[PDB]
């Protein structure tokens, strides 16, 4: 399973959004979308939010060609954790998108970035084409944590071929800091694409997905209680 955290395509741009969805996800797609900026987002199953409260928001990200990949179900320090552990972890994401969306994801990021041989043999075992990390951090989850004026103004010096970290969790990473840099990066020439096709692979939303069944109804079973 290949690591990749840098684009390759030239003039490309990658915003990346970890932890999501979230109460602000509406907000960041509309930004997005009248844009047409495609994000990547790598989910949690059960941290900030149930994903399945969450169907609504991952069906139109999901049909509005973002790119949706697995983040673990409990958002866990993966090199603390055996294949067993970790293969459930990615298992009840699995579960969850084949539920929503009818498809099963084929990349993940890890969690604080931690991973090692068994997560990488885990990813291999279960069918997974990527482990997806990043090359910028917009500071959004440090702390102290830096103004929205300060992280804007690092955007205006990301290079091309950025992977640039960010957390859909923080209210002014959606309100303030997307708003400013969409326009700061597409005006001096980059396109911001998911990661798949910043990377040369497809830029199908289709090839980033495995088909397993029609989309199911909300049920009983869509619950992490
Ligand atoms: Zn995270």
């Amino acid at each position: 399973v290949p690591v990749y955290d840098t684009c390759t395509v030239p003039g490309s741009f990658a915003l990346t959004f970890d932890d999501g969805p979230y109460g602000f996800s509406t907000r960041l797609d509309s930004t997005l979308n009248a844009a047409n900026a495609k994000g990547s987002f790598f989910i949690n199953g059960q941290n900030w939010g149930c994903i399945y409260d969450y169907a609504d928001v991952l069906l139109e990200r999901f049909n509005n060609g973002h790119f949706i990949a697995s983040h673990t179900w409990s958002h866990v320090h993966m090199n603390q954790g055996t294949y067993e552990q970790l293969s459930h972890q990615l298992e009840l994401v699995e579960q969850a998108m084949i539920r929503i969306l009818g498809v099963k994801p084929l990349y993940m990021r890890p969690p604080y970035g931690e991973y090692n041989d068994v997560v990488l043999q885990v990813l291999r075992d279960r069918g997974y084409k990527g482990l997806i990390m990043w090359n910028q951090d917009s500071g959004d989850t440090f702390t102290p944590t830096p103004s929205s004026a300060q992280i804007i103004d690092s955007y205006r010096s990301f290079p091309e071929k950025t992977i640039s970290l960010n957390h859909e969790i923080k209210d002014f990473t959606v309100d303030q800091v997307i708003p400013a840099v969409i326009p700061i990066l597409q005006q001096k020439g980059f396109s911001l694409q998911t990661v798949p096709e910043c990377l040369g692979l497809s830029s199908d939303p289709a090839d980033w997905y495995v088909r397993v069944q029609e989309p199911g109804t909300r049920d009983d079973s869509w619950t992490c209680e």
